[PDB]
């Protein structure tokens, strides 16, 4: 047991797992606060929760593995030559397990409030829908390809700013202070551009919680709602992150 | 008098007393603002008050004693070998005295507003209850063991992130800037996970103010409300903090 | 292609373009959130979006060109001898192109919400006016020369504080941390003094989006509304920035 | 003219004048936003405006004179031996002139909004009172000596935390970053303890604006309102600041 | 067919059926307006709908059968000697059939609004409960025997006032105008005493609609909700009406 | 027992008792609806309840005794020669007993709602005061003699209009329809002039319910509240009614 | 000119014209009050306006022509043998002209309010739609045949109650008082059943105002909105009125 | 004294005085309730107060003088030959004196509420204007001749319906019940058409209260507000009433 944990790959798997768990617990707690309680919840609270959960995760795993906490970010780093391809499955697996367990924790901590709010009914759509605490669903006036464009553009902006903040050659944040700046970046992505799709901008933030809600009793409407919307938050961020990274590397690097 | 204050144990006692007093005054002021006045109070204000009161306390006593300001944090540090056991009573005594005097100060500063709000009646429960300014009480839909689970998990998260932020080996905040990051951690614990129990996560934040309200005229219902809820915020945080610390030490340290 | 991008002037043009684009996308997204949706929008969100978009732009282009992102700031720097006059057209052209493309992006991302809010009508004035998402318009009780005074004074305050923050001789922010302080300065300019004119302290923030709305289908009322208000946000900031800079240089530098 | 500005006392006078002007303009702008407009104003905005105006003033005059911006802080520093007594009149005069001119500027920038809100009537008391934009007035349920206690205690807390933040021996903020921490301290003093008296905690923030409102057309009720309340915000902060400083020096220094 | 309708008992059955149908359609329409739509519904609208539906029913069947429209009123009239006992089953049967068909009509006319409001879920309890459009359910703070007392007292008041209004010996309403006065009596019974139980005060108004909701898809919780509340609105009104009638006859007649 | 109830004086006593009971039950039910529940209560409901309770009482006792239901009306009729003086005690006694029992009935029917609203505390003053359901209390900005003037003038208007409505020689309401017109008169007295004192305009409506609240557990503050306000609603209506009656008799009769 | 106005048919044409004009002016004024102004408008006001406008029209033309004011009522009376068929065109023509001129009058009286509300845009659909002041449009969740059923059933109820109120052989309203009862019937039809379609229940209330809005500048969308909804309010009321009349005649007559 | 009051002309003068006083007291009380208090006031209350004050005045003076209570109604009756011209000054003088004294009474009864609402300032325009309790003022978006048209048309409708209600040849209200119908007519004139000008429709309702406010301390702005609006409510009703009367006489009489 002691010997196994000493291996480098096991350490990196554990670092990704822990950082993703912390970030997702803070973010989903903010979303549940907003949905269930009108006095104690706000949209700004959701933005703050997700951003500074990212800050805490970066403090947890910044040096061991880079603290990607995001499958699109890992894909963009691997495809641009900065991370070897053999580390992609390990990081993605750790992020997925962390996100799934964070969804389970939020379900356990807020159980009575969910039941009191919904009247005992676990509904995907309607005035007392609660499946949106865990995953993202398409709003009323928006179509599928508009949401695809939104997800791609937001992930591209995120990747470009992430490259700018941590670039030791150009103009980085002072070492030891970059976690705060990354958290603020995520906060303002939520503040400025987060109402058209719910700004998933992360496959790990979106798919494992949807699987958990499917298992836990919300039914199969989690996948078929919004004319099969579930696959856009998995595919659009990869393309967006790659394009944003290549744009920064060509024009500013 | 000059000679006595020069001793090391007296200095550490005074440091814990002062830091706890400052933190508790800011936090309870935020809570009173929220309860008494609807124009000037908000939940985000409560989160900000507690978190950045923690920041100011860390600046006051960070070097002399470590600025625990929390009996669960002291217990976890002593039980994991980082602090000697003989310093536990001194730190806990200083924290308790500071919290009690902060409650007395908040009572003195907000007296007329409390009387005007409540109509002269000091009530634990009801539409004009004011005992929740000082201590925490179980909400309507929540049971006792759900609250126990909530307190334990929140204190565990706090301890794990505290270990991550101040770890010189892994990835700490830049020295001279860690108080801000600790304050932000407390702020987002309030934002994301603080409505199910009131997020005491601190025996020193909870018990001395309850004793003060019992003495000052709210009666014995402060102890028996919520089927004897008073002992959960004293016991659950110790277990939570120990488990979070051991988890961080094993898997990330 | 590789050779052309290596030239210094091309690099500075691209840096100004990218930083202005990032800042304007974040700011206009905040404004659209406020106007279209009442649940997800607030004035504080607008202030945060603009300020920390400025922070991200400074991280993008701080070292290559100085990250002015503001035509008045460039004019004041060139007129006070700190930047050569031959670089003025390049910087201004890059800022204008970035702002125009950011307006186009915000139009594309929020299209369905704009149509749903306005009922299909692109109106400059009225209860469902949407031209104020992109540019600034004079409020009900304010006259033209009052707005001129407001714009000049706000830009003067901005320039004086910008000189104070980045002055290595007097008392600067620690290198690697000044982007946060500049963002906070912009945030509080919005918070304290931004309701009389909309604080379009930047000509690049104001004119290219107005041109875009004229082209895209809001008509010629964008220019003639408010007794030809469009030229004040272009002229007043230059005078304000110059006066604030000269005041700081004489009395504090 | 050039020779006169080169003297040290003239430089310190100008530094205090400029820093106080900047801080007061930001703070009074926040207060006017809150009072006049319900959509664009909030209490949190007032707290943010005052705190980060303090941050900007510290950046302006931190090294030249220490950036007291507060007559009580200057009195406490001079009485504890840290500043010579001959510099007290110069600093206080500069602060008073800066505060008076900031009040005049806020009057000029918000003139039409004030007239539209009040119906043309400059009233100290009533549903359309506007004298509270500039100075502080006692609330409905509070007496004079309760307000005296509030002012003294708040100024004492401010001075103790100011000593803690800037103490190079104990545990200071990292040099180049202390302005942010001081601003956050002022923000949370506003958030937690600022509704009982309006948290003037500064004679320079209170008396010159009251004199300006007396001159500008609000009448002599600015002085006699609240059974001659005007002198408490001048006298209580001095005692509070001295006591807080001596407490910190004895027990923590 | 022509001969059968000419008989007296058939005519009285038809009169009771038609009058009950009209009254119940108006009343249940008012209740549905209140529950489903917040803009177009109010409690005063419910009171007006029930009272003046009673007025219209009295105009329909006042001379043929007396227009009881109420099983408790029929029981009290038969038990006090004013109506022969052999007419009790015919009147009660007609009233029950009319009430059942009125519930079916209200279900058909408001179908889409019910589905849109409830999200497709037919719920007896919760934030989107719709079974209360048709029948009455016990409120949160009230017990079973308190509701029994309420029903008995309200029906007694109704019967006493009905005897007073239509008494040709004492002081009746002018013939040809008594329907308006009876409607106003029902309106003010709703206005003054109708929130503790929903003021059924009519077995025919309560039981057939509950049977319809049981059949139509709300389930068996319509009968077991509120610890078997369904039988109180059937039994309490009979006793109340008898006591009120005997009191009026003894003390005023 | 069959002959004691046959006497004329016993009949008139019973008529006054029953009519007062009915009127007071409807009125106090309306007031309780307004105070306890915000959804189901309104001021217009209070006006309607009192006015049409007067209508129902007039139908109950219009011919037997005149249906005064008001001690001031009885005093004015006796003092102007229309009723013999020996009938004054009998009528007043019946009205007082009816009002007392109506207060007891309203207490019994609304018990759980009162306890749930007030938190178990029976308070005369404060945000959860419930003594105003039964009696009238002086508002915030009104003095004692202003209320005296209000009561006298309102009772004078009531008496003048009552004389006009029931005058067979001038222009009466058609016999058999005057109860509706009297009810409408009371409704509009409530609508137009009822917020300065609560428009008791009746000693029987005011004193017996106050005695009941004193007995039932609200304490002796019911009498001393508002600097001994209890005696004005007993004395002012007599003078007002006499003056209004004499004015009508002289100038219109 | 005197000779022509003395004929019978001209007299009945003028009676129908005047009564319809009065009724429509009151009703459309109520609707405009509700739509344009939130302080001065309510749904209950709309119900009252239409019902008591019907009362005033009945007083105007009750004896000369019967005061149908409704093409469906005229059709039902003619088809059941109570009115000769040769009078149908004259009555319908008078009603149509009266309704058209009432729409023109309401347009002239409320012109500035309409322009101020809509921003100068005459829109059929959207947040500032104003075509619903004059005609009826299908709500969001309702289909065409549901609205057909609603219109037919409401007109049937109206005709049955109209037959009951004015039947001299069964139980009529006292002659000279039936206009009030008819107005109350229309009021409660609005209160109970008027939100699903807008309760036109009258071709004359619906078609001429729609023609006026088409002419006056709302465009051709008045006819094609709601999937050619315009013809349902013309056809459904005839069938409903006939069925209700025949039902009353067979079963109660 | 006894002999003088016996003369016919003195009797008619006193009847007009008393009826106008009663009507105006009820109406102005309703308006004051609406303006001063938001909980206890509504627009429907204003309509009810004015209409049923008209009902009570008709009961007071219906037989002695006809109960015009309106100078336009008197002018129309005199000009159409129904009343001799020599009675015009007596009726108008009585109405004017009654209206003036009713304004004085409303001023005396609501004095403290007016002072508390306005802060001691008697203002014609602004957020705390109180001159509109007594007279009518032109709204924001309306011009002078639009208001002239509104006043003329409303008075014409009133006169036509008044002729219809009291016409013994055509179809009158049953004698003894016409006061209720006249009150309802005034109520629905307020409900449907009363927001564009305040529906004075009466010179006696408008001018004497304006004179009282000029005398009592509101100043000369009562006459010059709204570009000399005061004379329209005196002149437009006469023309409107004459035209409506002549239209009814020609086409329906």
């Amino acid at each position: 047991i002691q010997e196994i944990l000493q291996r480098k790959m096991v350490r990196e798997f554990l670092a990704e797992f822990m950082s993703t768990y912390v970030m997702m617990v803070f973010g989903l707690g903010s979303v549940a606060h907003m949905v269930l309680n009108k006095k104690y919840g706000s949209y700004l609270g959701v933005n703050l929760g997700f951003g500074f959960g990212v800050t805490m995760g970066v403090h947890v795993a910044g040096r061991i593995s880079g603290a990607h906490m995001n499958a699109a970010v890992t894909f963009a780093n691997c495809a641009l030559g900065r991370v070897p391809w053999r580390k992609f499955p390990v990081y993605v697996l750790g992020q997925f397990l962390g996100s799934f367990l964070a969804a389970a924790t939020i379900y356990s901590l807020f159980y009575t409030a969910i039941l009191h709010f919904s009247g005992g009914q676990l509904m995907v759509t309607g005035p007392v829908a609660t499946a949106g605490i865990f995953a993202t669903y398409l709003p009323d006036h928006m179509t599928l390809w508009r949401g695809f464009l939104n997800e791609a553009w937001l992930t591209g902006m995120l990747q470009l700013c992430l490259f700018a903040i941590t670039d030791q050659e150009n103009n980085p944040a002072l070492p030891g202070t970059e976690a705060l700046v990354i958290g603020i970046l995520v906060v303002i992505i939520g503040v400025s551009l987060g109402m058209n799709t719910g700004y998933a901008i992360n496959p790990s933030r979106d798919l494992p919680p949807r699987i958990f809600t499917f298992i836990a009793g919300w039914g199969k409407q989690v996948f078929s709602n919004g004319e099969n919307w579930w696959w856009v938050p998995v595919v659009a961020p990869l393309l967006g992150a790659y394009l944003g990274g290549i744009i920064y590397l060509v024009f500013i690097g």
